[PDB]
């Protein structure tokens, strides 16, 4: 669908895989162990800068088996890496439980997901057209069936 | 449009819909009660299994008026619903809050919203191509200024 | 490219801007001050109301900087915008920090990114097709 040039920086990086063939998203890996204390923030360094092809993003994006189970999620999720960042890809682990989380070398602990990017060009009004939503949100539709 | 086809697996479970006629997501029905302790996760069981129309996936999102009014949310969101699943759709719920939070049969607990997906093809580069952002991230473009 | 047709409702609102010409999302700017104690929520108000051409959405997502520097995140992260919402644009920040945190007006506290929209039709089945992942999720690929 699209190229992605990608740099590697570390040399524990990996060039992310789609872990199954109908898979959104590819895996990113940890190049450097990190330690994550109960109750707060690690940030993972992924070891590669990128380059989308124009007209996508990268969405970063909590893997669910590691969120059930040890209550860890990429805090900023879904994160924007934008098309014009040529930095390093960096990932926000946080840690919602009450133990030590330990971040291993090639260890998958976010995905990544293309995404086809479209730019708004606003408008100013006096007033919208109307809706039956109109200004209905936070819980306006209910939650009990 | 897309179609998606849904198997029920649950007696409890429903066919989601769109609770308002532009609504992005359609809410998902929880098929058990499951009491959720403060500053915990629970798994909620949605009772369907989905075939997604070829070049598509699902993301679970949380839903504002319990994020807002509960500290509830949907602990890996935007999780991602790979067009190949034929699992059960099930939704991480944490709750921030202090306070029990109940899920009952039939409430809507997050939401469904169908996206396209654009597979990546990695090319490795020794280097990439200058942009003004470079390698600025993380707040490089200021809070307040 | 495609339209959102803003109306301001508050005297501090600002149109957003994309902050980088690359750049995913417009940030969000608050137009009321609002305390957020250790461990709670605040409702910050951007003052907008919008009107995304048919067959859009805004999707509001958490800022990095202040997610890695002060574990403040869009609890409802990525937000979802109808595009038939007609009210106020709000952002719902958590502070999972053990101090308190200040949004003073003007701040970019979020950041709004446009998606298109895709309307599902269910068609209910008694089976479904076989894939190679199939019934795999939640760890099922390994972590390692
Ligand atoms: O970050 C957000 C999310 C939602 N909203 C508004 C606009 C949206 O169209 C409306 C409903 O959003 P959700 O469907 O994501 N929340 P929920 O299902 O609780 O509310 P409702 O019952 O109104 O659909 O709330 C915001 O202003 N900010
Ligand atoms: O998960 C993430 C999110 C962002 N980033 C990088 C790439 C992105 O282009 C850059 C800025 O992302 P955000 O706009 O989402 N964060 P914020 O607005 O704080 O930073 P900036 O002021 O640089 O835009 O940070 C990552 O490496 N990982
Ligand atoms: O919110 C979610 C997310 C995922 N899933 C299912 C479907 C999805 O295809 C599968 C795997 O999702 P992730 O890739 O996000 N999780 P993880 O990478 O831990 O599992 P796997 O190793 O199976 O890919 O889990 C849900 O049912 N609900
Ligand atoms: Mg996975
Ligand atoms: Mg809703
Ligand atoms: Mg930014």
């Amino acid at each position: 669908a699209m190229k992605i040039k990608i740099q590697k920086i570390h040399p524990n990086a990996l060039i992310p895989k789609y872990q199954t063939d109908g898979s959104s998203g590819f895996d990113l890996h940890a190049v450097e162990e990190v330690m994550i204390k109960p109750h707060s923030v690690g940030l993972v360094k992924i070891g590669i800068c990128l380059s989308l092809e124009v007209g996508y993003e990268l969405q970063v994006r909590t893997r669910s088996g590691l969120a059930l189970n040890h209550q860890v999620m990429v805090l900023n999720s879904p994160g924007t890496v934008d098309n014009d960042y040529r930095g390093e890809i960096k990932v926000i682990l946080a840690n919602l439980s009450d133990k030590d989380f330990k971040v291993q070398v090639g260890d998958r602990i976010a995905q990544g997901v293309v995404q086809k990017t479209y730019k708004a060009e606003f408008i100013e009004c006096e007033q919208l057209d109307e809706t039956s939503r109109g200004s209905g949100g936070f819980g306006s539709t209910g939650v009990s069936k």
